[PDB]
């Protein structure tokens, strides 16, 4: 275990091997961490345990930090395996000890668990639960950040924000505080997090952390159920979150394509070099979807004004990736970005007016679309770059 | 070279490396070969080039064959870059030499090569072209078979067909002739090829081939451009198709799905269960998208009566993956088979509904769905089991 501050325990797991989140969705490239913390006052609270494939583990390690029958309470923030996983096995070695969680917990902790005879004790947005020497918790309900389930919850005196997944990041570190890692791979791993999986939420991140504020209660460390906990000016976390949700875009422009014979990369290319000498402001970022990190892409539309999407007609649709990708966009929810469809066809093509009303669906507003006969030719080249041009000139921003 | 019969030259390249084609949808585990043949009679020709990858390999073994200047005819069956793309470094040689090809392909040999003042000669359907020593070439034209250019070339006396594309597979072999390489393997390669290129355009197969045969020709060979020439009872490949190519089915499910946490695969596998104990004679496989070979998966749908899909709901549409998988199957048109979705969700849930309208879209005739809460215990493991039960006995074919 490691001391967070007084009698708060880091008692989670590091993962430095897992590269697949969410099935294979969310590639965490520099693996990951499960924070589950022992708080020792008059009362002992364990809050979260680990992910489910390291259970045993999770058990063991905490017998030697206490036996597990001096656990008085335990506190679920959020009942995904990641986080719950090891439940099972420890209330099978403490089957009485009470569960503190939300309503809408009880149903994702059952239906993981399916025990639902466990004690559960259902906890409202500023309900209390007292651990003596004069601290108590106080929950936070926050549902859809990300699950129905999710909550936070803070701990008096010690002014400790246990925020589950929200703030954290995938970055496996033997460190435990943020001021200890490395700021460019921290930040790189929070970002990519919120792109890929708060995106669709970003609405209700700024209620809920108003809310939070509200309450006026100091907080010295945000201690979150992925990776670093936040004690070195920590509201640098949360003033990002606020950037982020507020449909963020920087002066950054990715176009991403599938290609079957190369044709729809030419014209990216193209594209590119147009936007480039348009517009020297603006970052581009070009992607193969086939052969490249979808995460990536994805942390690169975040973070962008607009997007180009390309595909060919394959058998009168378009291709598949690209028809995938675009699905889990319009789960995703971007907002305020522009968007272009582009493409090369053999005869009757289809697949970029398919693309651009789907793109269109997913919330992008749409300038016009670029198409091209098989192979580009110079006179086609020169058409892709002043379509670049001229979506440079439309996107500019301000001077 | 090789020689094929008589005076008809294999100046092809076997590709051991190759494993991706048309960007990644098409997976070549066992390579591939580019075949192009020259004839040497009174005049010679020179049917096909080679992929791109090897043009300078291919006018450099082709001088090593013949004087380049030697050739008098060149044949373009079909313009895709696997088979057409040498042409631009050969015809740089032999500007002057006529090429003969359908209309069609005027517009995509232009279309990739932009030479349009190349002397090309346009073939219809029985045109014929002279080449000495009693022999003509005869052309016949197949659209959709599988490019609007696409065409085959039969030669007489030797009673040798050029079938281009069509009854070729993707295996890289020394050996030229079918009776001199793998059958198991052959078969494979063949059927995978069919099923994942092909099966959007059967119903252009059955009439093309009738056509074909009713020319009462002999054919003692069918020379392809991809892999084995059919020397030993060529009328074997032949045979298959017209099998293939009649919503071939046999008596087989397959099961494939995506998964962020084992639910659906939970579920998937109880169906497989169920369908085992109920109908013995299926052959059930199950795949889970994110960690098998895409065309294997489209292989077995191809051989199968049924499918079953499963998705969870990932931000209320469905997992990216079988979206894409979905838009694919919609191009490739499998026909007269049977399907039912599947898979687990959290809350609102709405994936598999949305997934079940995919599918009818995609022509398939849709069973009841079956859905699930979270993770399912022993008694939704028996509803699933009992679904699987039921899709069996739904599904049965007559004693
Ligand atoms: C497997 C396959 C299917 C195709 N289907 C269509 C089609 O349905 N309609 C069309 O106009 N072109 C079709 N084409 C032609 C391509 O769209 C054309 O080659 C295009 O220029 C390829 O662009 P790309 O190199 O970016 O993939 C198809 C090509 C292939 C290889
Ligand atoms: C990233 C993510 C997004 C989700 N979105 C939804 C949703 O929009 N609606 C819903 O009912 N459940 C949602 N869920 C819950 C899953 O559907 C639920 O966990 C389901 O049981 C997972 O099945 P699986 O393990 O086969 O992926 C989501 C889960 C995750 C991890
Ligand atoms: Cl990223
Ligand atoms: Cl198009
Ligand atoms: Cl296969
Ligand atoms: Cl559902
Ligand atoms: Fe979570
Ligand atoms: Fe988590
Ligand atoms: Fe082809
Ligand atoms: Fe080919
Ligand atoms: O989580
Ligand atoms: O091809």
């Amino acid at each position: 275990s490691i001391v967070v501050k007084n009698n708060i325990h880091w008692v989670g797991q590091r993962d430095w091997e897992v590269r697949d989140f969410h099935g294979t969705e969310y590639k965490t490239l520099r693996g990951s961490s499960y924070n589950s913390y022992l708080i020792r006052e008059e009362k002992n609270v364990l809050i979260d345990t680990v992910d489910h494939k390291f259970s045993r583990e999770f058990v063991q390690n905490l017998r030697n930090e206490i036996d597990l029958a001096d656990i008085d309470y335990i506190v679920i923030n959020h009942a995904e395996e990641d986080h719950a996983g090891a439940l099972t096995e420890l209330m099978a070695q403490i089957p009485d000890t009470p569960i503190y969680c939300t309503a809408n917990a009880i149903d994702s902790i059952n239906g993981h668990h399916h025990h639902p005879e466990w004690n559960f004790n259902v906890v409202k947005t500023g309900d209390t639960l007292d651990i003596g020497n004069g601290k108590q918790l106080i929950f936070v309900e926050t549902p859809m950040l990300h699950w129905p389930d999710s909550m936070m919850t803070y701990l008096t005196g010690d002014a400790v924000l246990f925020s589950n997944d929200a703030f954290g990041q995938h970055y496996c570190d033997e460190h435990l505080f943020n001021d200890e890692v490395d700021q460019t791979e921290l930040f790189e791993q929070c970002q990519r997090y919120y792109a890929n999986i708060l995106t669709p939420f970003s609405r209700l991140v700024t209620p809920k952390i108003t809310e939070i504020l509200g309450f006026n209660l100091p907080v010295d460390m945000i201690a979150t159920s992925h990776g670093v906990v936040w004690r070195d000016n920590p509201t640098q976390i949360v003033e990002l979150y606020l950037k982020w949700a507020a449909d963020y875009q920087e002066d950054r422009i990715t176009i991403f394509y599938d290609t079957m014979s190369n044709n729809t990369r030419m014209m990216a290319d193209a594209i590119a070099q147009g936007i480039a000498e348009t517009d020297p402001r603006v970052a581009v970022k070009i992607f193969n979807v086939a052969r490249s990190d979808k995460n990536e892409i994805l942390t690169n539309v975040f973070r962008s004004k607009g997007v180009l999407v390309g595909t060919s007609t394959m058998n009168n649709v378009m291709m598949p990736k690209i028809a995938g990708l675009v699905e889990e966009m319009t789960g995703l929810r971007f907002r305020n970005k522009r968007a272009s469809a582009f493409g090369s066809h053999g005869w009757s093509g289809g697949a970029v007016d398919r693309l651009s009303t789907r793109l269109q669906d997913a919330g992008f507003e749409m300038s016009l679309s670029l198409k091209a006969k098989w192979r580009p030719d110079q006179d086609a080249l020169k058409l892709c770059r002043e379509h670049g041009r001229e979506i440079a000139r439309q996107w500019a921003l301000a001077p």
